[PDB]
């Protein structure tokens, strides 16, 4: 996996395309690379 997408999957979400995160979820830091968000 890219880099940190393993950290936010290690809790509890998804990872998107996008800087803004569905609800319910928080803009996790970033998942792969600087591209896709966390959403937990």
């Amino acid at each position: 996996l890219p880099r940190d997408t393993s950290r936010c999957v290690g809790y509890h979400g998804y990872c998107i395309r996008s800087k803004v995160c569905p609800k319910p979820f928080a803009a996790f830091g970033t998942c792969s690379w600087r591209q896709k968000t966390c959403c937990v």
